């Protein structure tokens, strides 16, 4: 289905998780950005202000979309497809223990599946794959994209 028609993608976080440090929830959404730019033409930019092409927002229960959030445990997050405005945007269950670790549930490898999403992906159902609907810690710092999540990313783009 849709996919950003541009090389140059903003994105803007509208509140943040009182789970974790400030400059944690900035680091974690940087990176998992930085994994489907490494494979695609795409450049990412947050911005501070103004309507970013992908607005990353903490919220519980209904939170004015058709998604309402379930408590802890269930769902961890949701994102729209490509398009105009609310197309794109990142939702991250703040009922939800969000962390940097092994603990609660990792905000960066969820964000790196939900950007997925963002991106134009749907699930995959290969469990080695980072778009396999079901989470799964993995070690953050030696994270890698399956040849499945490759592939399938490098078919909407580049
Ligand atoms: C590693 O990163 C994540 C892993 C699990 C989740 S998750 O929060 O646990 N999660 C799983 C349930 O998803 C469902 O899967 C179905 C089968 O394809 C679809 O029909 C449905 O639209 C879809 O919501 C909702 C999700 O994938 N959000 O993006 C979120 C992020
Ligand atoms: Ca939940
Ligand atoms: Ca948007
Ligand atoms: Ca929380
Ligand atoms: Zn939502
Ligand atoms: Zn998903």
């Amino acid at each position: 289905g849709p996919v950003w028609r541009k090389h140059y993608i903003t994105y803007r976080i509208n509140n943040y998780t009182p789970d974790m440090n400030r400059e944690d929830v900035d680091y974690a959404i940087r990176k998992a950005f930085q994994v489907w730019s490494n494979v695609t033409p795409l450049k990412f930019s947050k911005i501070n202000t103004g309507m970013a092409d992908i607005l990353v927002v903490f919220a519980r229960g209904a939170h004015g979309d058709d998604h309402a959030f379930d408590g802890k445990g269930g769902i961890l997050a949701h994102a729209f497809g490509p398009g105009s405005g609310i197309g794109g945007d990142a939702h991250f269950d703040e009922d939800e223990f969000w962390t940097t670790h092994s603990g609660g549930t990792n905000l960066f490898l969820t964000a790196v599946h939900e950007i997925g999403h963002s991106l134009g992906l749907g699930h995959s159902s290969d469990p080695k794959a980072v778009m396999f609907p079901t989470y799964k810690y993995v070690d953050i710092n030696t994270f890698r994209l399956s040849a499945d999540d490759i592939r399938g990313i490098q078919s909407l783009y580049g």
